């Protein structure tokens, strides 16, 4: 660049302020251009006069405000994030050249966001939905994102259908009803006309659609990807994030109650858990398969509507992630984060999964919408941990200052920088070299993709009877909300290709004719770890206990408080509830509901709070408590029991149980005198692990 | 914020990469998300196959490219910038609380951009136009911008008319013709129907419309502003940047030649001067007036079409600016810079100038257009030198991370930070407290604004006869390009209200009837420092000398080279020109024109190059030089002489002069033998200061 | 504009399609630039092959989809609208020159939107909140908006 | 065709329209509209100045009476890729060796110009490469040009 | 012109940055008469025809 005076360029770097995190301590307010200000009164022509155009303080403040909002994500708008770390279990170089997997105990920084799918930005956490599980590894060789969900299969087999699925499940276009729900004609029409959807539709109707929290679901990559070794050999892999807390879910009416009582239930759960030191963990696992396995198992590994059963190919544990810090600013870090499945690193490659292939286009393009311009990767949360060097330039919102004035390749002026990186130098990305294609250029679906029903059948067989009833109840609920009889009937006919018992039970729920067995795709096969009831949690850290006490019986508070040490030691929060705040009280009846607690304990001597609605109704007007709605304590109890949660009662607390028709002989009901509270606590710990007592759920066939 | 556990917030700051200037030395290419790549071949299904959608390397690179461009400025699109420093001459606290003016020798970092007005981004530097002179002081109390031009008055008296003036002067909307020029019906229609425009129109037609360079014009704030002292007393001020190089300008046909030979003439001049250590300087000056002076001088200080004559109120020197560094990346630093007249600091205030008042709205709003979002002040060149603290949040392209979670006032949670700043604490901005308004709410112009013609008359009287002829030639040129006779006649009638001699000469140029004296607004008054010919430069640093030599007479190169030391010592570049590069040659006939040099020297013994076009025409086809167009050397000489530039000839070089009809007796013609080259050089230095020899320009009345 | 040939301008208005309400009945699917298409399978290098960059049908559809969203209102994001009509009870010219109020029984078209304030686009209708009551009169002398609350 | 220059233009021009128009509805601008009305299930986006009436904006559906209908080679005059087109190969980031002759056609072009225009080419190259400030680049250009035509 | 300068779309930003004005100072306008363009045309010899 310097064989002459003209092309020789003097660089003078200016001492520009380079703040990242903003710290207000000690400061006076300034404009964005650094002039010290107050911001509390408009400049006016006299104190009762009109506001002046020259009040630039007013205009800069309101212009910022008027422009705060950005487009939400077209899908997964409602979500929450956290930072963490990932530790490799091994040097995996034998199967992948990926750097974050290259050594035992190698640690990589992480950022993840969890979300629903269909609802808009402020929709209810406990909507029935798919849930996103999207994690970025900030590796030494680039940001690697696994952008997954809590179900193993997806609804469709080609990315070109994605706007069809999404418009179908989103609110109707004429009136934007209903919010965050598939319970409408268009969605079930789509799922029944596009029968690839059945597998994921069953997942959605199961407890998987309504998880207890982000900490109590698994994550799946869904698609086949490739691990590529340094020498070019590849393996076909499928990812699972196995929650180290375990898998647990709500029941529908409980998910509804939670939506109305605490729309922030899952984001609050994640925030509180991290803030309280109960850091959620998920183990990265992969089914590591050979190229020869593409069609071996009787379905196609390119097909995203199909899971590989653990019993056919086991999951190999790769390493452990932990999320251990909350974001500092939600808008800056969470709202602006843009995950992309095309954010790959050397040692990872794609497959010809037609669903995956289109996602690679879509996510890069969509980042423009939400960020207003092309420099979205420059936002701090999206930056790689090492500095970027390439010949990309300019664009709205450019906050870097390139010094390489020869921004093209090949050139003879820049000393070869930046250098081309590839398989054999600079740890460059490379497509797996044995990949091959051969064929006409076709817009045709592979016939290997044609079985839409067998895997739905396996999934059904994989659920305990209580959760099978839950699926029926959900399908019946959603298809009763569907307004079109012909769609209802199409759904039944589709379900009958999956399992006759399922379809008959649904048709009965809908008041429709019962179909007859259609055995073509039926199977008795089943797989494990795809249900959400009947298997206990692996950790009860960060779960909640509600201890129902009264200010009118002061010893009840003290009884609550003496149990607190035991729960604290298990990482369980004990919440003492009374009518109103007082010494030792944590929360109140008026603020409380069953959904707020994972187990409930009734204190000794407070039985009189637990009047049934019928009793409440006699004495109305005067001398009924104003401090909470009529029969609130009773309702918390009855709801907790109905939902399947452990309930305990100390002393005369058992009177409350009887009032509620709860026999002390039921599973997950613990009783004891005031002298045995220590043992009652440990039984509650026991019940928290079991989590739900499914013997309480009504069964049909 | 911490009287409870719930409102107590844990802040974990993540180790995010915070590069500003990008340095490629040593690096491999990576994506924007940090994955090492090559970028030279698309991924294809076979080497002659179609490109694959999964080639994310291709897509990220072209998406960046496809999005490089941003909207240009609606006015002043064509411009160039540089960094520098400003030194106060004094502590000015007696008249202003402005911090950058608070101490003798106090230095403040600066960034300025100079521009034309009407042309779009890649229009020719030497268009006849207004020129911007916009400078930012990066003060300790915020970014203070003086957004001025090279003319003292502006065309209109109310900001609401700004889109009218601009649409009128910009290219016609049906076909976008003509570029960067007022030489069309709409502009002259506007200037004649909106007769406020006459003052600035005369400036535009003078040499002020076609400056030699950004270094050889002055800057004006145009509007009255206020200096406000700590105690609230204000002064009314008008700013001038007095160029320390002096004021110099082109003639029209020369400005045209330059437009076709070097569209980058002014930006190149500024870049080269700085790169060569010839740093341009401008002295900040202010007419410092009393509040009582608003109507005293027979016009209104709120009126932007009126200058205050130096002879009525002298300019007080405030300090000295120097520009001493080129930008590192033009797009990042120059294109993205957004100056605003509303970028004020404590100790500065506005006046009720209706033109100024609207600019305060317009420039803040327009920043959205060019930056795609509200965070334009976050771009490095626009950042204040001290960190920003306020409760503005979010918006596209947010690259900071706020830690104050209580982003509102008043609050009891944030420890009073950030603190309100005002007149009496924190050095807060304050409106000048004696400012007052009183009146109906009116959309009416002040009658004090009604004299549109007297100041145009003063301006005319302020120009030497040669520059008066230049104004006539320009008006005649532009109004001959105007296609509408009735507009031509309106212009004449308007000009006749200014000066009868002016109007008669223009009407003669246009073939129109000569108007008769209309003495209402006539005056003999004149003012100084508003012309561009007849006054020498104050510095000749960074000017150019062309030394015309030949490869066919090798001693001519050596003669050139032996003069170089003397020019270098004056900071003048000597360029030796021959047919083709060779030992000691700097540039070539084919690359050269008169516009490239400020003075021309013809070498001894090369007279045979200087054949006139007539001589060239005899011998055509064979044995005519292919190395430059016919009579190129002659044309350089004839053009240089016509334009008024100093010309010298050594030895038989005088033969070239005679061929060109240039007598050695003319002013600004230097001749000498080969033994007197040292003295010839010093005479050329002399001529460079005089700059133009106006005795060569044809005069009328 | 026409005292001369140069400033005289010929206007040729082109027969450009000017649809407002879109009616699909009877139609084949087309791109946004009018080429008839199907939109149900990606173009691939073989039926089990990778998707091709040249599949412009795929890209135009997903680019539209990828760009469907716009920023919600900074306040009153959650809301719903309807059209209607307004009838003046009288000629109110004695107190206002407003045209939509200038005659007994004078009718003006209306559009209103009602909303909460604090919640984002898909938040619950029955949040405790201020409620917007924003109505546009499409008058003969311009759109008059009363942007009020409950 | 599989012209690797053409293939990328297909991506680039659709994407770039976003930059210049501020949003995705650039085809709705009058000069870009087709002469017959558009019908598809694309929706929304900044600057939407149409008003869709089909409330069932997805395929397949049973609610919209089959409209809008899928168009293809055999019905509705639908676009179709040429059916004999074929690909076969590893997935490669490699240039075809058939592309390696960079100089023969430049030579043909030179021979295709009258002597006066050949001089014009020389004058232009000389003008531009005199403006080039780097001697080594000037020399590289000469060496390249010498592979085309020595004169 | 009948031919184009390059043989692969991925090189398009290289050709364009090379021929456009230099990034430090945005000089020169509308011209290939500068080091970067002729550097590109000579290092990327596909460019010779165009
Ligand atoms: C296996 C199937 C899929 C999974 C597991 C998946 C996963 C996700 C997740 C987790 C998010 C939220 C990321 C975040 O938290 O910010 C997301 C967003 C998104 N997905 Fe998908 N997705 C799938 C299929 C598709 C398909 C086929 C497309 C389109 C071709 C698509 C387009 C999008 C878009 C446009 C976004 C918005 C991203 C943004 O604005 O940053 N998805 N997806
Ligand atoms: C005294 C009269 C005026 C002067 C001295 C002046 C000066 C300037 C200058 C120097 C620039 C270029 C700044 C740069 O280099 O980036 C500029 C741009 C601009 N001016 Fe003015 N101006 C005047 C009148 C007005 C008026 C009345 C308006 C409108 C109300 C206006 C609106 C603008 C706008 C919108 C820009 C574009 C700024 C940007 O995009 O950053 N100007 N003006
Ligand atoms: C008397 C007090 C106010 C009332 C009655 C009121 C009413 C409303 C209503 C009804 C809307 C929703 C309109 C719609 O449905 O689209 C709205 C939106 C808005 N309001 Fe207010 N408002 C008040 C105070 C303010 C103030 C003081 C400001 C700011 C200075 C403000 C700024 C906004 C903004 C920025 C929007 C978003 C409008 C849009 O994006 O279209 N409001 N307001
Ligand atoms: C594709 C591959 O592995 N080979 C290349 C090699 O031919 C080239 O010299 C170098 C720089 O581009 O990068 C490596
Ligand atoms: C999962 C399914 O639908 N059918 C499978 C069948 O393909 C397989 O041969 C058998 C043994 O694993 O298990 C069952
Ligand atoms: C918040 C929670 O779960 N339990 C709290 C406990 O931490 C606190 O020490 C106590 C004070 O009485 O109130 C209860
Ligand atoms: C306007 C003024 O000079 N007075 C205020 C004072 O009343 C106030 O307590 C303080 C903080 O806002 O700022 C100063
Ligand atoms: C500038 C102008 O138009 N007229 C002025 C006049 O107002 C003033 O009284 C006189 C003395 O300075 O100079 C002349
Ligand atoms: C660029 C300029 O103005 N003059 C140059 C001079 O600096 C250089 O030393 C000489 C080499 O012969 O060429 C001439
Ligand atoms: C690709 C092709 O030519 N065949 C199809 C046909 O199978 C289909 O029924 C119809 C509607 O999609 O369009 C035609
Ligand atoms: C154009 C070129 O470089 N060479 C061609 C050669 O390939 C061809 O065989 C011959 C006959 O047309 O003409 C010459
Ligand atoms: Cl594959
Ligand atoms: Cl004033
Ligand atoms: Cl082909």
């Amino acid at each position: 660049e310097q064989d002459n005076a003209g092309d020789t360029i003097e660089v003078t770097e200016q001492p520009i302020d380079n703040t990242l995190y903003v710290n207000d301590t000690g400061s006076y307010m300034t404009t964005d251009f650094g002039t010290p200000i107050s911001d509390q009164t408009s400049l006016k022509a006299g104190p009762r006069g009109p506001t002046l155009l020259e009040d630039f303080i007013f205009r800069q403040k309101l212009q910022r405000f008027d422009h705060e909002r950005v487009p939400e994500r077209v899908v997964h708008a409602r979500g929450a994030g956290a930072y963490g770390t990932f530790k490799s279990y091994a040097d995996w170089s034998n199967v992948t050249a990926a750097d974050f997997l290259s050594a035992n105990d190698k640690e990589t920084p992480m950022f993840c966001r969890f979300s629903t799918v269909v609802g808009f930005r402020g929709s209810v956490d406990t909507a029935r939905d798919v849930h996103g599980h999207a994690c970025r590894f900030y590796t030494d060789e680039g940001n690697y994102d696994i952008v997954g969900i809590n179900f193993a299969p997806f609804f469709i087999q080609d990315a070109i259908q994605f706007p069809d699925l999404v418009h179908a499940i989103k609110p109707m276009p004429n009136n934007e009803i209903p919010q965050a729900a598939t319970a409408h004609t268009s969605a079930w029409d789509f799922f029944s006309q596009q029968s690839t959807a059945l597998h994921s539709a069953l997942w959605l109707m199961s407890g998987n659609g309504i998880p207890r929290s982000f900490r109590h679901m698994n994550g799946y990559g869904v698609h086949s990807f490739r691990f590529v070794a340094a020498n070019g050999t590849s393996k076909v892999v499928r990812y699972r994030w196995k929650s180290q807390q375990g898998v647990a879910s709500l029941v529908w009416d409980e998910a509804q109650a939670a939506a109305g009582k605490n729309s922030d239930y899952h984001r609050q759960d994640l925030y509180n858990a991290i803030a309280n030191g109960h850091y959620p963990k998920y183990e990265l696992q992969a089914q590591i398969m050979d190229e020869a396995d593409m069609l071996r198992f009787g379905f196609d590994l390119l097909d995203p509507t199909k899971l590989v059963p653990e019993e056919v190919v086991p999951y190999t544990p790769l390493g452990m992630m932990e999320l251990n810090a909350n974001p500092t600013n939600y808008f800056a870090e969470v709202e602006q984060a843009g995950f992309q499945p095309g954010h790959v690193v050397p040692g990872i490659d794609f497959t010809d999964d037609p669903l995956l292939q289109g996602r690679l286009f879509s996510y890069l393009d969509t980042q423009l919408t939400r960020h207003g311009g092309p420099n979205f990767e420059q936002i701090p949360v999206n930056r790689p941990r090492k500095p970027v060097h390439n010949n990309n330039r300019d664009g709205f919102g450019q906050q870097q200052i390139p010094t390489n004035n020869w921004a093209y390749t090949p050139n003879s002026m820049s000393n070869g920088y930046p250098m081309q990186a590839n398989q054999t130098q600079g740890h460059g990305f490379f497509t797996a070299p044995y990949r091959y294609a051969s064929g006409h250029l076709v817009r045709q679906t592979s016939p290997t993709f044609n079985d839409h029903w067998s895997q739905p059948a396996m999934f059904w067989n994989s659920l305990i009877p209580a959760e099978q009833q839950m699926v029926v109840n959900a399908i019946v609920f959603e298809n009763s909300k569907v307004n079109s009889p012909h769609v209802r009937k199409n759904v039944v006919n589709q379900l009958n290709m999956v399992n006759n018992n399922l379809a008959v039970r649904v048709a009965r729920g809908l008041g429709l004719d019962e179909p007859s067995p259609n055995p073509t795709y039926y199977t008795s096969n089943k797989t494990s770890n795809v249900g959400t009831f009947g298997k206990p949690l692996l950790s009860i850290e960060g779960l909640q206990v509600g201890f129902l006490a009264s200010n009118s019986h002061p010893e009840s508070i003290k009884q609550g408080q003496a149990m607190a040490a035991q729960f604290s030691a298990a990482g369980v929060d004990l919440n003492i509830v009374t009518e109103a705040y007082a010494d030792g009280v944590n929360t109140t009846y008026a603020l409380s509901d069953a959904i707020d607690f994972d187990a409930l304990i009734i204190a000794d001597g407070v039985q009189s709070l637990f009047a049934s609605p019928a009793l409440a109704n006699q004495m109305n007007s005067t001398a009924t408590s104003t401090l909470y709605p009529p029969a609130r304590p009773f309702q918390i109890l009855v709801d907790s029991f109905r939902y399947g949660k452990p309930v305990a009662a100390v002393g005369s607390g058992s009177v409350a149980l009887k009032n509620a028709g709860i026999d002390s002989s039921r599973s997950g009901v613990y009783t004891g005198s005031s002298e045995t509270t220590e043992k009652i606590a440990k039984e509650v710990l026991e019940g928290l692990y079991t989590f739900r007592f499914v013997d309480r759920f009504a069964l049909d066939e």
